[PDB]
């Protein structure tokens, strides 16, 4: 399938059978990260990535791109676990310009420092 | 677009570039709140709002309207971050009567006390 | 409606008006559980169930089936609260083979020990 809309953003984060069933107590890390048009942190910011993930002693990720720029106004929410420096995550929600949008995002992670840059390539397959 | 179904509920909660990337440890607050047809807490209850949000030292919200009334039987789930006394949040899931439903909700907050009344105006744009 | 695709999996977990508005601090339990084709833990594993739930002192559940088998390659994510030994939960996300899929799952719980087997019956009503 070809997507009815493609978007690319970067956001910047600073840290600080077979196997049996496995549980543990979790701790939540909450983040609020700048989203930029290109790779550099000092390139134009177009919103904030806000969400959370988990440490055990944690493939789980929930976050929203809160977009607020001259061309993009809305939110896109993603949720799920995926264990490669690259993973897919489902679009799970949309508001504003991204009202009723659906699709997937490919997340590529440049790890450096406590500095992580995440390339997020959004392919929408339903667009309103 | 005009919604194929509109619903209005209130639920009642009782408490107790630019910026750099920002993380912290989070704490979860879980809530289980009555949903009513109208503004007053003592008006007919039609279900419970059950979910969680986060304190840092937190625009993130995940919750489900568990509806159980003479006219509404099902669940509606919402998730996302939005930083106005009014915000939008995406429908992310539905069961029962709201099976395969999609759309957005506008949330208006009356803050008082530790008492918060939230007006939730659901506009579905896909209805089964 | 008849589903365009039906799937059945089991996963195995090992523990260890009216009512006023109710909140509390929550603690998160994270789990990573084997998914099998049939009831027995020693039957073929087809992936891992990875997500979290909450203890108060908690009908909330978020998890992803990370499927990795000879016939199924993708993820399916579910989220929501539902208070019966059986409950429904909405599909909220999909990737890979389950890209753009939507529907509901019925979850049946066999409680034993700290051992819980969950029968998950997925009915997709949108398939790509």
């Amino acid at each position: 399938y070809k997507p009815c809309k493609n978007l690319v953003f970067y956001f910047h984060d600073i840290l600080y059978t077979k196997l049996a069933p496995q549980s543990h107590f979790g701790n939540i890390i909450v983040f609020d990260d700048p989203i930029t048009l290109s790779h550099s942190l000092s390139s134009k910011q177009v919103g904030r990535a806000q969400g959370f993930y988990i440490y055990d002693t944690t493939s789980w990720l929930s976050f929203t791109f809160v977009l607020n720029s001259t061309h993009h106004q809305g939110t896109i929410t993603f949720a799920g676990a995926d264990p490669a420096k690259t993973r897919d995550i489902s679009v799970t929600g949309g508001t504003g310009d991204f009202f009723m949008h659906r699709g997937i995002a490919t997340i590529t992670t440049d790890a450096f420092e406590a500095y992580f840059r995440l390339g997020v390539y959004i392919k929408f397959f339903e667009c309103w």
